[PDB]
């Protein structure tokens, strides 16, 4: 691999039933955003993880990561980009974390 670090934490949230004005957020998305929100936590561990691919600690994060994936897939977009994009994003995100974890365990590399 060659480097890997990027993001953009900037997403509003104000769900309510107030006619007129900007529309509410999509549930199909929030569903993912809800999971992702957690992922971030599993990520912080990775970025600050240490061990191997065998170590239990890793198994915890490893499983935890996937746990979210399934939750990301469990989401049925049916045919909504706003959702799909989020899904493919959330999934792609966690994935990157997994690919990083295994690496973090096999030894970090940044500096």
């Amino acid at each position: 691999g060659s480097s890997g670090s990027s993001g953009a934490p900037a997403e509003p949230a104000a769900p309510k039933s107030g006619e007129a004005e900007t529309p509410p957020k999509h549930p199909g998305v929030l569903k993912v955003e809800a999971i992702l929100e957690k992922v971030q936590g599993l990520e912080q561990a990775v970025d600050s993880f240490e061990g191997k691919k065998t170590d239990k600690k890793y198994l915890m994060i490893e499983e935890y990561l996937t746990k979210e994936l399934l939750a990301l897939d469990s989401v049925d977009p049916e045919g909504r980009a706003d959702v799909r994009q989020a899904r493919r994003d959330g999934v792609r995100k966690v994935q990157t974390i997994l690919e990083k974890l295994e690496q973090k365990a096999s030894g970090p590399s940044s500096g």
